RNA sequence: AAACUUUCAACAACGGAUCUCUUGGUUCUCGCAUCGAUGAAGAACGCAGCGAAAUGCGAUACGUAAUGUGAAUUGCAGAAUUCCGUGAAUCAUCGAAUCUUUGAACGCACAUUGCGCCCCUUGGUAUUCCAGGGGGCAUGCCUGUUUGAGCGUCAUU
């Protein structure tokens, strides 16, 4: 038998594997949703 | 005698009845079987040369691609080469795409446009800090994979 200095039993640590999907989630990455031309819309030309 | 009051007619008012009209309603009959985690129904906010609503659409925003028809659209402006043609159109069809923030709504929260973690990549003299872009992290259950727990228990050292 093992020696257990603590009377509390904890969940053992087990191996966790990274995902290895057999097909891509979307197969086409989306382009930049905020490029320079979308960030700046138009200058403001009021007198102030 | 006037004014005034009342009754009738004409013309003019007030009001919207009547008649006629109808792209609506109602009832009966016939045929068909197709919503959603491949993100539905619903909600919010946006999108047009000039638009508030309705209708349509999603930063590709009154639309993109494709197919058909074969010359419009129309309130104005504009564009004209689009006219014996891969080609006009607020046209029809529709099998390819886009599809903001949400919503059964799924990283955690939500009277907050609040707060984390992981992978790839870029910049800031950076595996650790900060920032940009792309891709991810809900719950119950089933089959399988892998890593384990218990003198529950077998055999052998």
């Amino acid at each position: 038998l093992k020696v257990r200095t603590s009377a509390t039993f904890r969940l053992p640590k087990t191996l966790k594997l990274a995902r290895a999907p057999k097909y891509a989630s979307k197969a086409v990455p989306h382009y930049n949703r905020l490029d320079s031309y979308k960030v700046i819309e138009q200058p403001i030309t009021s007198e102030t």
